[PDB]
């Protein structure tokens, strides 16, 4: 009793929690979403999620994949987490957003290089 039914990773009844009074915000910019889906994640807790980013922090050093997850750190960590007619579900990241990255790095099509960093699903089509 938590999957909506249909078709292609695109939404699911996951979790939700209130993040900031208001809203949580991204590089500066607000996110339009108040709350966050820890399901969405293989983490156990706030400070684990935002505790691995340190690991892809490093990857700062190269700025093509770096500007590339740019749009994607925020649907990559913050999940847009809404609650359709009433049922608290996720938004994954469109193929696009997750292809971002693979323009700069392309080695990762879908290996096993750089999980903690990637993080983000390539082998399937959840096209939002």
């Amino acid at each position: 009793s938590g999957l909506v039914p249909r078709g292609s990773h695109m939404v699911r009844r996951a979790r939700c929690y209130p993040t900031s009074n208001a809203t949580n915000t991204c590089f500066g910019s607000k996110l339009p979403y108040e709350l966050s889906s820890l399901d969405l994640t293989d983490f156990h807790t706030e400070k684990e999620l935002n505790d691995k980013l340190n690991d892809y922090y490093a990857l700062k050093h190269v700025p093509k994949c770096w500007a590339a997850i740019q749009p994607f750190l925020c649907a990559v960590f913050k999940p847009k987490c809404e609650k359709i007619n009433g049922e608290d579900m996720v938004y994954l990241p469109s193929y696009e957003m997750c292809r971002i990255t693979m323009e700069p790095c392309r080695i990762l099509y879908n290996t096993t290089f750089f999980p903690k960093f990637l993080r983000c699903n390539e082998t399937l089509f959840p096209t939002k």
